[PDB]
C-alpha cells in the first residue's frame, strides 16, 4: 500500500494489520505523561484515529463532537494518536476547546506506528504515522481498517459511522 503528499510517495512501514487480525496491544504516552495500553478493557468498539501532526489538522477540530457522540453511544471509545509529544498535544487540544478527549503520543516506543504499519518511511513525514482510522473490538481484533491514500486527506466519514450502528 502507497501514502501520497505532493509529490512524495511512501512505503508503509510496520508490520500490515487486516480487518478480522488481532490487533497488538501496544504502549503509548498520555497528557500526564502516564504509560497506557491503546486497548481499552472491556469497550466493544475502539475506535483509533492516527494524525502525522495534531497540529491545525481537521481531526482536532471535529474531535470534540465525535468525542460526545461516541461517548454516548454503549461502548464506544475514541482515540486519538500522534507522534507529538503530551505536551504540544496538550496545548493544542486545550486550545480548540476539547476536554477530556483520549489524545496518545507514539513518540517513546513508535510501538503504534510499528504494529499497526503506519508508520512512514523515507521522505520528508518519515517517522511520522500515516492518516488512519482502525476500530477494534474488545479482543483487539480489526473491525474496520482505512489507510488515506493521500495524507492530506481525512478517513471516509460515511463508512466509519456504518460501522458504529
Ligand atoms: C479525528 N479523526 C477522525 C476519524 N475523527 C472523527 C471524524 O471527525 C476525528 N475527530
Ligand atoms: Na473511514
Amino acid at each position: 500500500q502507497k501514502v501520497t503528499f505532493k509529490e512524495e510517495t511512501y512505503q508503509l512501514e510496520g508490520k500490515a494489520l487486516k480487518v478480522g487480525d488481532k490487533a497488538p496491544d501496544v504502549k503509548l504516552v498520555n497528557g500526564d505523561l502516564q504509560e497506557v495500553n491503546l486497548l481499552k478493557q472491556g469497550v466493544r468498539f475502539q475506535v483509533v484515529s492516527a494524525l502525522p501532526s495534531l497540529t491545525g489538522s481537521v481531526c482536532l477540530l471535529q474531535a470534540k463532537h465525535f468525542n460526545e457522540q461516541t461517548g454516548k453511544l454503549p461502548s464506544v471509545s475514541f482515540s486519538v494518536i500522534s507522534m507529538d509529544l503530551p505536551f504540544s498535544q496538550g496545548q493544542i487540544a486545550g486550545a480548540e476547546g476539547i476536554k477530556d478527549l483520549r489524545i496518545l503520543s507514539d513518540f517513546r516506543y513508535k510501538a503504534f506506528g510499528e504494529n499497526y504499519g503506519v508508520l512512514l518511511g523515507k521522505g520528508s513525514l518519515q517517522g511520522l504515522l500515516a492518516r488512519s482510522v482502525f476500530v477494534l473490538d474488545d479482543k483487539g481484533v480489526v473491525i474496520y481498517k482505512e489507510i488515506v491514500q493521500n495524507i492530506l486527506e481525512e478517513p471516509n466519514y460515511e463508512a466509519l459511522l456504518k460501522v458504529l450502528k
